């Protein structure tokens, strides 16, 4: 006596060696189709010329059920292995050449995408999913907000959070980028202002947010701190990061909650200043006023403004009575013709 069809019909061994073919104008439509009905075939790539798109499907018989047509092609099977290093290698160039800059922040993805290519968000998350498995949050980036910086963000993938713990020259910054501001690629800048001090320094951060310049300078130098912050939470959040790299810091970081523009009048003054400054922000006479040996100035200058940029430093260490030696580096392209730059003034004795 035999097996009844209804199990015998799931015995073959054999791979799919069929697809649909559709218009690309229908194709996200059909691949929605494919998947909700659960004949699309995951082992094998899609593919596509001018006019047209191949499907990978799993049964025949229901996809002409669909009313799609059946062909019978060689698909290419789907990768096992890895070999892409960035976004670019998983995204059509006419995608990806709209996207802003890629920034990973602990296990958040931070993109940003302009509304003429948002319909292709999917493969975009994707394409980021496929290059860092290890982050949990995708989030499409907008513009800085208020006085306290905070970038404009909506989680596009993933757990509905924006806050983390970022990992950064061997100390920990718990970041919540819905309350605060934070730039993980001032990586380097901040690892070299810490290489370039000196022990038993007197240091003072200006516009320190959850005070990763003080952590990172801390860390390296036996040094004394100050940082300015005027918004509570990151205040907080760098109350809870003090407390965190405590035992891996070789500095002192003294915290103060308030406006730098009225902190800063009723302080002593310091051998160091590093001023992070806010993009737009004039603070260049402020921070150099409470420099005795070093100030390093970050700025947003225009490409035709960097000599002018110069010139004003100097004209304001003039203004102050110092004799300087003023350094302007460019830290960032950060827009078209337009650098993140540093000036490095070395007062002189
Ligand atoms: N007058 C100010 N005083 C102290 N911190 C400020 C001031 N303006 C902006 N900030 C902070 O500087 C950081 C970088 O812009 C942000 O955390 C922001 O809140």
């Amino acid at each position: 006596s035999h097996h009844h069809h209804h199990h015998l019909e799931v015995l073959f061994q054999g791979p799919h060696m069929s697809g649909v073919k559709v218009r690309r104008e229908d194709a996200k439509k059909v691949l929605e189709l494919l998947k909700s009905v659960g004949i699309l075939d995951g082992k094998r790539k899609a593919i596509r010329d001018e006019k047209y798109v191949i499907f990978p499907v799993t049964d025949t018989n229901i996809a002409k059920s669909l009313g799609l047509e059946v062909v019978d092609v060689e698909l290419p099977m789907r990768p096992e292995r890895q070999i892409y290093k960035n976004l670019e290698d998983l995204l059509p160039r006419e995608i990806f050449k709209k996207l802003g800059r890629l920034d990973i922040v602990g296990d958040i993805a931070i993109v940003s995408i302009p509304d003429e290519i948002l319909s292709e968000r999917e493969v975009i998350v994707s394409a980021i999913r496929k290059l860092y498995p290890k982050v949990k949050v995708i989030a499409r980036r907008g513009f800085h907000s208020g006085l306290y910086r905070i970038r404009e963000l909506e989680v596009i993938w993933g757990e509905n959070r924006l806050h983390t713990i970022h990992k950064e020259n061997g100390v920990l910054i718990k970041v919540d980028l819905s309350k605060v501001f934070f730039n993980p690629r001032m990586k380097g800048e901040r690892y070299r202002i810490a290489q370039l001090v000196n022990d038993g320094e007197r240091i003072l951060v200006p516009f320190a947010g959850v005070i990763p310049y003080p952590l990172v300078i801390a860390r390296f130098k036996n040094v004394e701190v100050y940082a300015v912050e005027i918004n509570e939470f990151a205040v907080k959040l760098a109350e809870e990061n003090l407390e965190l790299n405590r035992d891996r810091l070789k500095g002192k970081i003294k915290i103060i909650h308030g406006d730098v523009f009225e902190v800063l009048p009723n302080l002593p003054n310091f051998d160091r200043v590093v001023s992070p400054t806010p993009k737009g922000v004039d603070a260049l006479s402020l921070t150099l006023s409470k420099a005795e040996k070093f100030l390093h100035y970050y700025d947003f200058v225009h490409e035709s403004e960097i000599e002018r940029f110069r010139e004003r430093v100097l004209e304001e260490c003039r203004r102050q009575g110092k004799e300087c030696r003023v350094s302007v580096r460019k830290v960032s392209d950060y827009k078209p013709h337009v650098y993140k730059v540093c000036a490095d003034v070395e007062i002189l004795s």
